[PDB]
């Protein structure tokens, strides 16, 4: 199995390609920060909207959520969303979905089938709106370094997250929470 | 709530202090192959050991398994695991727990002390083995890569592996998956 090895590789496969960087980031690293801001959407979505959500599923899909850039590489959202490329790209992340886990048991293959080919649509919007976040947040943090490259970056996904606060109550709640001082100009808690 | 730096703070811990690497490994990409291996782990000792562990709390203590770091740093384990130091670091890593997330709602505060003050001893003892894996692992990709220095590094971490397996059919299953031919040398799924 090409499993553990394709964990690994992500660390080579680089985000946010030709801008500027004071730190390089790889999918391992956003797909952490992705996991770990999802579960706090969940929870703060839990408790707005009156329900529970299966956090093993989210949790597991989050975590392979961009696994098929592995292949893929990291197409950056401009070009990816152009309308020539939208749906053949949507197509070829599909065709690496269905060829990827090979050699695995049945208990690992048809749950990491179960996790790829997800249809919970509520999982589904959770991680898409953690994964704004995150771009929004490591913008934030180029920002901070000093990294003037990020300012209009900065501003169409902080305009977009926004829009997004108006319709999604738990995403309001987190800006309320976290996202008004970000990253801390001091950081207290080490000491 | 400082919980959102932190999650972003933990890219500034650096593993494996002391040891030259060809490839430089934060607490963030640690973490990410830590929840993926603890995931993996526990579907295989759930069909070998017929039971059902609740996925949710391993994976979010795999999540924050290492959360502690940011303020501690990342104490390398022949120094954390000296007889003079073994117990204290243990008191200062649970002085870091009590103080971590202040001003958080009852949701996240919660559940947050839930996840670190984890008592469950069988996701405490999945994670450890993880955090084990996860370390022979990087060991291999430095050899792979050329990296003379972590020989004897991987040569004492394998050989506790082994031990390790010889006590938990789980982990002997994992190592027959996958730690056999790792990391691929040829890694034919990208094409
Ligand atoms: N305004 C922008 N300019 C360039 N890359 C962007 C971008 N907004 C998002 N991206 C990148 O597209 C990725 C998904 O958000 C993100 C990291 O590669
Ligand atoms: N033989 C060894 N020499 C130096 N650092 C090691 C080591 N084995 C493990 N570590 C490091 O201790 C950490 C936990 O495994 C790991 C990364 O910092
Ligand atoms: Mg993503
Ligand atoms: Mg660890």
């Amino acid at each position: 199995s090409s499993l553990l090895d394709i964990i690994y590789q992500l660390r080579q496969v680089p985000r946010w390609d030709g801008s500027f960087q004071f730190e390089k980031e790889d999918v391992s690293q956003h797909s952490f920060s992705v996991i770990a801001i999802s579960h706090i959407l969940c929870e703060l979505k839990e408790t707005l909207e009156g329900k529970k959500i299966n956090k093993e599923k989210l949790l597991l899909y989050a975590l392979y959520h961009d696994v098929t850039e592995v292949v893929s590489t990291h197409i950056i959202s401009p070009v990816k969303k152009n309308s020539i490329l939208k749906d053949p790209f949507n197509a070829f992340r599909e065709q690496i979905k269905n060829s990827l886990f090979d050699n695995l048991p049945i208990t690992l293959s048809d749950t990491l089938s179960t996790i790829l080919n997800n249809n919970d649509l509520e999982i589904q919007e959770i991680v898409e709106h953690a994964d704004h976040v995150d771009a929004y947040c490591k913008s934030c943090i180029e920002v901070h370094r000093g990294n003037k490259d990020f300012i209009s970056i900065q501003r169409s996904l902080g305009d977009k997250l926004d829009n997004l606060t108006k319709e999604y109550p738990y995403l309001k709640e987190f800006q309320n929470l976290f996202l008004k001082d970000f990253p801390l100009e001091n950081k207290n808690y080490r000491y």
